[PDB]
């Protein structure tokens, strides 16, 4: 069920000489708190904090400000369990030293193709900044760059609508976004939106990945998409965010060797 090994985040444990994913108390420096998560361990060496997984639709994101501050969902040591970390925990991880982290967004389809995003710098700020999500800029990805905003056709200013980068937390109970109306509540989640959104994991499971205007009485968009990659009437089948200190993704083809 738990792992001996500990560690300030999932990296730590790897390079301590961990090989199993599974679950892990974590230690972030100085913070003087201990917490498990779910670390995702590849035969790399790269050791992924996972603070957010959807697979089955078997957990409801509609969760106030407290719940999404404090975590909510299961841990489990097969990674098969839906979850949310907690707004608390994925700012002490991220912001525990000056070293950065990469957020890396990995989304699969429902026949089976997967896609990733990865944002360098991303940091979740504290409580007092209602979380505020910041990165410095993608890093690439096939997923595309749905937190720069997309443009989905029913406004030109429909990029700056949507961006998330620098957005604070909303729950249908804390409203932090740039709508005049509740994004939150009208989605029935808790995430960094703008007025609104192009990338929005924490939404409504829809199975078969397909939805339409009709799934929901008023027609929102609130299913889990990526603008970027699918259209916001497809509903993802699997998500996961998973941080990772910086210089573990530039360790190949990332650098320029000189003469
Ligand atoms: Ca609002």
């Amino acid at each position: 069920q738990i792992h001996d090994i500990t560690g300030k985040d999932c990296q730590d444990i790897a390079n301590k000489g961990a090989k199993q994913s599974g679950l892990y108390f974590i230690k972030p420096l100085k913070a003087n708190q201990q917490f498990l998560v779910y670390c995702e361990i590849d035969g790399s060496g790269n050791g992924w904090t996972v603070f957010q997984k959807r697979l089955d639709g078997s957990v409801d994101f509609k969760k106030n400000w407290i719940q999404y501050k404090e975590g909510f969902g299961h841990l489990s040591p097969t990674g098969t369990t839906e979850f949310w970390l907690g707004n608390e925990k994925i700012h002490l991880i991220s912001t525990q030293s000056a070293i950065p982290y990469a957020l890396r967004v990995e989304l699969e389809d429902w026949n089976g193709r997967t896609s990733t995003a990865d944002y360098a710098m991303f940091k979740v700020g504290p409580e007092a900044d209602k979380y505020r999500l910041t990165y410095a800029y993608f890093a690439g990805g096939d997923a595309g760059d749905a937190f720069d905003g997309f443009d989905f056709g029913d406004d030109p200013s429909d990029k700056f609508f949507t961006s998330h980068n620098g957005m604070q937390f909303s729950t249908w109970d804390n409203d932090n976004d740039k709508f005049e109306g509740n994004c939150a509540e009208q989605d029935g989640s808790g995430w960094w939106m703008n007025k609104c959104h192009a990338g929005h994991l924490n939404g409504v499971y829809y199975q078969g990945g397909t939805y339409s205007k009709a799934s929901t009485p008023n027609g929102y968009d609130n299913g889990i998409i990526w603008a970027t990659w699918k259209t916001r009437w497809y509903s993802m089948k699997k998500t996961t965010m998973k941080i990772i200190p910086f210089n573990r993704l530039t360790i190949g083809e990332g650098q320029q060797h000189h003469l």
